[PDB]
This record gives structure tokens, sequence and C-alpha cells, in this order.
């Protein structure tokens, strides 16, 4: 029975979206997914087929609503990927929090296109939203109705990119400061209170630090250590 | 030499089981795996070689007592591909413990002839029999004597599936408190006491809690915390 | 752009060294994993490529100096797959230490001469040097001079998978003991100090404990709970 039922999903959606090219592509980097095939398989078990048929209607208005946005797909695609992002967002639906879910999708996608070939904060943006402690909390800050302050982190963060004199030291330190789910609420507190250039402020002054042990291994590793 | 006592290993258990399909369909499994054979050419210079020609007499007699059980060959699969499983099992042959792993071996295929195509059930099983830690705990109850608490174990797990109300939520909840091994345990503990209701007791709570807060992600954080 | 600077680089560093096929066939390696290839297109955009045309000679002139030495260069696949070791080797680059790197690159092609056909070390070799903190830690020791601490701390290793009488249980327990980098410095710190002999003694003393309790699988549980 769940085969039946899961390829009669399939073919619904396929069939009712022809027009859209890149939720088909998509579509199927979902079913090639054993892990995360795997989990929908157990939802028609378990009778949601629901859940399942409004997340891909909530993938299918992200598509439709970015279009020709390539940085931003790839960014599903690595999300979809993921079993546990895969999971919470099937968790955020029967739920019935598919509004809260649409709301980050797109969060994303205006730090993508505010992004401008900043590859650096590209490579941030997926490493923060593939974790499941740090997605939980984006989802977590706006349905409580907090969702600029998101797109506020998410800003201080892209202007610490470009603050970095292309130090590739100070972003890999950087990189180990946001993604820790500790330090990372830390930082979403500090900004939901009005210290958004506070924040900032340490930000330079572990830039500074960096610069000043400079091209000493010894001198860097107790830096790190200081955290 | 390593590759010579090897291919006599592979040529001699393959040419003495032919009649044995689904054995010769899981030797090639363990050869294609690079982690799991860089075990097997660790313990040929080692100068074991019966221990890895008992162990694959150990899953021969195991494929062949299940027969067509397609639901354990796929567990197979999923424990013989996991170089920790796999390495901790050729370390229960050489202490001379193949009987112990035989038993384990038979009771998970007990669980599975218990499941009757209850799939979240049978994803609980491969999560936690890969698990190092538990797969270790589970071999060390059968040693003792104490073989029925794992089948007891497993059955109350089992009804505890069941005793979800199709609630996606809860069942995450369940796994994430059976796979932690330090819970694990203490589960084992109050089911070899005698407390095989009590602890049951506590999932109708959690249950309880589940439905309680519903759809709001925010009371459901709390109660995920509150462990 | 970024795409030019690579190909670039790419095509410049291939046509100058065509005799080297092992740097040729390890080039396409690099290439071909879309992981440590992403290292690199964000070390383009941050307008290092120095950096980048630095290490590539470093691996360079490593797989010259060893020449045909292939238990060497299976280890440079495992280090430069790595995406954690590949990155901190071109931050090892942009602080100007390619000559720390190279001294390291060199001590474990002699440990690699002088393990001579013993595939239980080769593995721990791999293990280590895969690990961040520990080759963080290699490089360290490196830098401030004392380098044949690390070579010493080498063989002591080598000697005590000769000094195991072929049990499994003892090598896999040596394995927990050096992997955990917080043991593996105070390792490094007794060697250091002159205890290359006591760190000895207490290998002696883990196999007398793993023969003492030998075949009971609770005896040994114990003893690794003793750590």
């Amino acid at each position: 029975e769940v085969k039946k039922k899961l390829e009669e999903v399939w073919k619904k959606a396929k069939e009712d979206a022809g027009d859209n090219e890149k939720f088909l592509e998509l579509l199927e980097l979902i079913l090639e997914n054993p892990e995360i095939l795997e989990i929908l398989e157990l939802y028609v078990f378990i009778n949601k087929e629901d859940v399942v048929e409004k997340l891909f209607d909530v993938i299918k208005k992200a598509v439709e609503d970015a279009g020709d946005n390539e940085k931003f797909l790839e960014l599903l695609k690595e999300m979809l990927s993921n079993p546990e992002i895969f999971e919470i967002l099937l968790e955020y639906v029967y739920i019935k929090k598919e509004d809260v879910v649409e709301k980050l999708f797109e969060v994303i996608k205006q730090a993508v296109e505010d992004a401008g070939d900043n590859p650096v904060f590209l490579k941030l943006l997926k490493k923060m939203i593939s974790n499941p402690e740090i997605f939980e909390i984006l989802l977590e800050y706006v349905y409580i109705g907090k969702e600029e302050v998101v797109k506020k982190f998410f800003e201080v963060i892209k202007q610490a990119v470009e603050d970095a004199g292309n130090n590739p030291i100070f972003l890999k330190l950087l990189e180990k400061i946001i993604l820790d789910p500790e330090r990372f609420k830390k930082l979403l507190e500090k900004v939901e209170v009005g210290e958004e250039e506070e924040v900032k402020a340490e930000f330079k002054e572990i830039k500074k630090a960096v610069e000043e042990a400079g091209n000493d291994p010894i001198k860097l590793k107790e830096l790190e250590e200081k955290l």
C-alpha cells in the first residue's frame, strides 16, 4: 500500500505542475535520496500523506517565488538533502506551521539576493541552515514574529565577511563562532535587544587579535583557545 | 601474502556454500566495502583468518536460519556494512563468543517476525543495532544469560510505537530517548527489575505532554528540553 | 572570474610538471572532490591564488621527494581528501609556513619507510594524521623545532603495535587511546620530557590487563571503563 500511496502523490503533483521545471528536477532529488525517501515511506504508513503533500506545495511555491534564482535553488537542494532538515520540515507541517516555514524560506532568499556574488557568505549560509539546531532556532524566531532579527543577524554576518581583509584565518574563526548553536543564539539575543553594533565591535576585536599574532601558528592557537 | 590468504578464504566458503544464495550475495557486500575489507586485511596479517572464517560461518548460519526473511537480511546488510559493528563482531569471535553473537542475531529476527509490517519499529531497530555502544550492550546482556529482557525491551518499544496515535512528534522523541546509550541502559535496567509497565507509564506521560502542547513549536521545544 | 583563475592555475602547474605522473593523478583527485574544490574557489575570490599555487608546489615537491613510495602516496590522498586537513594546510601557507608543512610531510614518510609492511601501524598513521586536532598538534610541534619527538612518538607506537601478541583487543584499545587528542598530547608531553620508556611501561600494563581478563567480554568492558 505504501508504494501505491507514494507513486500516487508523485504522479499527482508531477502532473499538476509541468511548467515548473525547477520543482520537477528537485522532486527527483527527493526520491533518489534513500534517507529522506525512507522518511516519506514512514509518513504514509503513519497516515499523513497530506503532510507530505503540503510540504511539496511549500517547496513548489518556493521554487516558483524565487524563479530563476540559482543561488537559492542549490540551497534548497542542500536543505532538502539533509535527512534531519527535511524531517523537521515535515514536523513543521503536521503542527500546521507551513506558513512559518515559507517565511524562513524567503528570508534566506533575501540574504541570497543581498549577497551579490559573495560565495563566502553563501557557504556560511549553507553551513548554518543545514545545522538542525540552528535551523530550528531560525524557525522558532519566525513563529513568534521576530523575523527581521534573522535578517538583521544575516546582514551583520554578511558585513563581517567583508570586514575581514580577505584574511582566511578570521573567516574560519568567524565560522566556528556562529555555527556553535550556543553562541549562535547568544548573538541572536544581542541583536534582538539592540546591540547590532556591539556584536560587530567584538568581530573587529577578534580580527585585530588575528592580525596581531599573524604569521605565528602558536600565537594563533591561543586565540582559538580564548573562546 | 595477505591477498592470497583472503582470496583463499573467499573461494573456500564460496565453494562450500552454493545453495545459499543469500550468503553469496551478502559476502560480496563485505568485499565491496573498503572500510570493512580493510578490517579483514588487518586480521589476516595479525594471523587470525580463523576469526574471519568463523564470522563468515556465523552469518552463513544466520542467513540460513532466517531463510527468506527479507526484513532481517536488510538488517544484516546494515549491520555488516557498519565498520565498527563488523569489527566488534570480529572481537566477539577472537574472545570465542560466537554463540553470544548467534543468540543476539536471532532475537532481532524474532523482533522482525513479531514486527509484522511495522516499518517505524524496523527503523528504530536498525538505528539502535547500528549504534556501537548499544550493540555492545545487547551482546553484554546475552552473554550473562539475560536474553529475554532484550526481547522484553524490544516488545515495549514495539508497543510504544503503536501507542503513538500516528503522531510523528512523539515517535521522533521516542527515538531520541532510546538511542541515547545512557538512557538506553536505564530503560533496560528498569525492565530487568520488573518495571515493564512503569517504563510504559512514562511513555504515556510524554505522549500526553506532546498532545498537550500540540501545534505550538515553542511549547514543544521546552518538552524536548525537559529531558 | 573565479572559474578562469582556477583553470589557469590548473593548466599552469599541469604544463610545468609533465614528467611527474604522481602529481598529475593527485591533482585531479583534488579537483574531483567538491568539498575541497569549494575551498579552492573560496580562496580565489578571497584573492589568494598564490596560497593555492604554493600548496600545489609543496605537494608536488612531496610526491617528487618520496618518488615511488606507494605507501606514502595513499596517505596524501587520504590527507588531501579531508576538507579540514586540506584547509588547515591552506592556512599554513597564508601564514607563510610552507616549510613547517614540508617537514611534517617527510616525517610521516620516514614512519612509512620505517613501517616495513606493518599495515596496522599504517592504519593508525592514517587515523591520526586525518584528525584535525592531532594534525594541528603535529604541525605545532614542528614549527617550534621539536620535530624528532614526533618521530620518537611514531616509533613508540610502531613498536607498541608489534608488542601486542597479535591481540586485536589491545590494538583496538591502543587506537582509542592515541586518537583522543587530549591523551595524544599527554603522551607527546611525556616523550618530550624523556619518559619514552615509561609511556611504554603503561602499554605493557594495559596489554597485561587485556590478557588477564581475556575471553570475558564483561571483564573487558571494565578495562575500557578504567581510562
